[PDB]
């Protein structure tokens, strides 16, 4: 298209507010290398690893393009105005392009690296988009669109699982080649767009409510239904089996009849940032929350939409409830908290059980009076669905993902991701990109044998990503000022979500998008 | 219509695939007796049953066309090319008829059976369009079309049961008359016909998911997420609490962040199929899954769809857990194992949990440091719907049932009928066939007493049922061949789904529909 | 189509001659039992048979008809017309027809035998035109139309072999219901047809 010396394509990295949508746009720099050698190897777990940890699959040659994350497509201060204001976001379409493809070819001859440009090389890209290969997006892996629009990233290799009876495979274990797709082959000069549109996805709620489930009512007029207040009265010197009602009002405003329920609960263990108040065991697994598949004992991370704490109580979290984001320059095993930020889901404690914390109590026995039996109950650590039911979904985040794709099941219930974010039955596809195989000086004598030796290459260019995204305006009638997110004023060695001496940029804290309230 | 002498059908037993689409056309010869020597009977659990078997109901004379069973429309070919060529299939519409229709009057004369024409006589049909009466199809009932196309069948007789305390009726029984119903009067020579046409209904998952629910991210690359990985670190010559976090990656691949749940769990018993390995106690019902309803216990059987078996444990099943289908020639009650044939659910073991083990593990208390309480879990024998919850439906066989109607309620979840099959809220009406009783000789002077003698009669004639269903065509991209349904190329002594020496059709062994594969 | 007292066809046995042609008419009586008592019976060879004498197979409850002789269409005084006056001669299209069907209901009680008709009953009758059975026609077997127009001839009873390991049978053997096949159901008073053509072949060299 543009042969050698003319530009595919040019920088577009902005953001267009108009009225209900925000269109943001983001361009990066990427370096692909080659993987793997040009091969699919078969991977899995390795000999003696434990039966949760087994797994089989396969590496591919292939990248593929993230950017399933709101830092991908957001600045902080279009966070700051996206948050602040609306009730509700929700992708709508989205636009991508490779542009200005540079194949780079590296060789070493007696320990120099001299790298020259290959103006005839190829980079095959194809986006799945009838969905045929495993979904690997909506892991929350690394290697998406760096948040900061000059970081130069590397892409990351493409791979899958498939089903495994162990560190072995079964018959029904799949395998898939990447070069058995259509692939659109790209010279220095060709370009590569295509668009996608979002399905309808409920907007993401943006608010924290300012009532309480069970505080509903109307504090000033009294109820006209009864409630059992009383079981026995003073009967001479001892007590005797007498039902008493009553009313119930602000006074005994526990025992008012509600139509609704809090949502459903999965039991998180309580841990606490202050180190001291943790117990002095290794209990990270043994008391972690899990779940059982085909007998192999899966960690519950993030889990069902629950609170992180109850009033006052701030240091407590789950062990396993929250999304945990790590600070600029973290390593990867065994980090301590300072190096981390933890997630706080406290704005929905109005309608969803505290993680760590029982959903209620339910009778376990009949009682009965003369021989007798008092009435028992039990803490309910684990609680479905039931009729009547009201809860909020996880709150999503500047560094956190934005959607997920709806396993293809029989059925499911709310297919809101676990993580935060946007279900999709049909999202964004992946999008797939390798280099082209250059085979080396073959030989002059015919061999049958497959080409083992290639020349090494590179390919490097721009990556852009536009979203349309619509708003739910707020229109509150609240009298006093809302919670908004804002900057501290005093003063700072560095300012926060910028570049420091050494030119790093990094993320100070999580923010999350519920700071306007709206009433239950 | 056609008097006596004119055929009013033909034969039509065949399937046309004609695209997206079977046309399956099934002939069966049927014999109707006299039920109940046309009277309606009320009928009642006999005293000293147990109080789980109480039942209140009615008997009628009239009896019912039963073809709710797949082996009724697909021959065991037909059944091979649906389900190893498409992922997915769903009825569409029905054409019922009834035709050639003989009344046959029997004598007994001094020990001898003689039977004649009776040309004038009629037979009563009528379809329960409206569903004013109890439907008891789906209800896994004998009775249905044989699946060899040259049997002969008996029409079962049809009854209901009512509200009963006890072996009492109350108020609230209702009692149906069907001679109160519109109903079609045929002599030899007249036909029946009706079409009906099948709501809405999911296309029935007949392929096994290739990954596991567990297993759907990235080998390659690790999260951006944390997680607790440690809580305490060697300090001095003791430990001392430490939290820790990492991220995950392969090695640690059963901590990784996760979108979504495996499906509800109802947890059944594990038996196995080697009796030495069972315990040597009658446990049918003491160690059965029961659900209690109205101070009765009923057996939870299939109950919600869940995996027979982990890897490497065929022998194991729930107690009552899957379909079990009986051989030819099996007796009722109290038949060995290698009598009866033992569906498997292992191919939804990727989404559903194991049927014998528990959901997974919660949080029980609150850990805490210095007393110190250590965190403690409980294993999940039951759980609920979840908000992000996935799961697969029970499996169709060719022996198993195709539909049951929805119950009249407010609410349900998920109706899908856990025998296996399509929910309709308006399924196939029933259609309900009598022979009009025709009075014996009357006394030449009047009587007010109802008539009590009648011409012993029965019928017999032919029943056409067409079916057209849509196919869901497999568009998998995966390179290596997949798991498909074959015949056993060994020699052996009988061809499997054909007659033996004594033309006796048997069925070998269940077929389900689940051997394509399909990514979550 | 004629209920019952009215006739469902004529008898035509006859031959024109008509320049290069010669159209043969043959009308017979049939009688068709009931076989296998209405069931279908794998059938296989005995133990000790030699092993060229091995076979293995079905045997089903319906009969057929077979005209696959030329005695079924040719007197004697036709067939030396013929022969005598023609250099060759080959099939051009048949036609077929079933009329007059009478099902007759046999009882016997003691020791008697009672045969009474059943106006009610019918005949399933459906031609194989798409070869998805196997033909077993042409295997010079007995059951055609008699040659004598005035003989009464039994249906003779269909059955197929299959693939066969010995007496036993192997996963390729193939299994036909011939009830999974459309066919036509007649009572007394109905009558069924089809016409056929034959394919282009070589005339048959009637000389030397």
């Amino acid at each position: 298209a543009d042969g050698v010396g003319n530009s595919s394509g040019n920088w577009h990295c902005d953001s267009t507010w108009m009225g209900d949508r925000v269109t943001t746009t983001s361009t990066r720099t990427w370096a692909l290398p080659t993987y793997n050698n040009h091969l699919y190897k078969q991977i899995s777990s390795q000999s003696g690893a434990s039966n949760d940890n087994h797994y089989f699959g396969y590496s591919t040659p292939w990248g593929y393009f993230d950017f399933n994350r709101f830092h991908c497509h957001f600045s902080p201060r279009d966070w700051q105005r996206l948050i602040n204001n609306n009730w509700g976001f929700r992708p709508k379409r989205l636009n991508f392009k490779l542009f200005n493809i540079q194949v780079k070819e590296v060789t070493q001859n007696d320990g120099t690296t001299t790298i020259a440009n290959n103006l005839t090389s190829t980079v095959q890209v194809f986006t799945d988009s009838e969905y045929q290969l495993p979904y690997v997006l909506g892991s929350a892996h690394q290697g998406c669109l760096p948040p900061f629009p000059a970081d130069v990233f590397m892409v990351p290799q493409y791979g899958y699982l498939t089903l495994n009876n162990g560190s072995q495979a079964v018959g029904r274990s799949s395998f898939y080649c990447l070069e058995y797709f259509p692939s659109q082959m790209l010279r220095t000069g060709n370009n590569f767009t295509f668009s996608y549109t979002f399905e309808d996805v409920p907007f993401h709620s943006s608010y924290a409510h300012s009532q309480s489930l069970d505080r509903l009512m109307n504090p000033l007029i009294d109820q006209y239904l009864y409630y059992l207040s009383r079981t026995n009265t003073p009967s001479g010197t001892t007590t005797q089996s007498r039902l008493q009602f009553s009313q119930a009002g602000a006074s005994d405003i526990r025992d008012q009849s509600r139509n609704w329920l809090p949502g459903p609960c999965y039991r998180q263990q309580r841990v606490s940032k202050t180190s001291a108040d943790n117990n002095n065991s290794e209990y990270s697994w043994t008391g972690a929350t899990k779940y059982h598949l085909n007998g192999r004992d899966s960690l519950v991370n993030p889990g069902p939409a629950m609170a992180s704490h109850k009033d006052d109580e701030e240091k407590f979290f789950p062990q396993s409830g929250v999304l945990i984001f790590g600070k600029q320059g973290s390593e990867k095993t065994n980090v301590d908290i300072e190096k981390v930020m933890i997630t706080d889901e406290e704005e929905i404690r109005t309608t969803n059980p505290v993680a760590t914390e029982q959903y209620g109590s339910v009778s376990t026995n009949l009682q009965r009076g003369n021989t007798s039996r008092q009435a028992a109950t039990a803490d309910v650590n684990t609680q479905g669905v039931l009729p009547g039911m009201v809860w909020q979904d996880r709150d999503v985040y500047l560094q956190g993902p934005i959607w997920a794709k709806i396993p293809h099941t029989d059925g499911h219930f709310h297919p809101s991701p676990l993580m935060g974010g946007f279900g999709l039955k049909h999202p964004p596809p992946q999008i797939l990109i390798k280099n082209t195989p250059v085979p080396a000086n073959p030989s002059t004598t015919f061999s049958a044998a497959k080409f083992a030796s290639f020349i090494t290459q590179y390919s490097t260019g721009q990556v852009s990503v536009e979203i349309e995204w619509e708003l739910q305006k707020e229109n509150s009638k609240r009298w006093n000022p809302e919670i908004q997110y804002t900057s501290n004023y005093n003063k700072s060695i560095n300012v926060d979500f910028t570049v420091d001496t050494n030119g790093v940029y990094s993320e100070p804290r999580p923010i999350g998008t519920r700071y306007l309230t709206r009433n239950l």
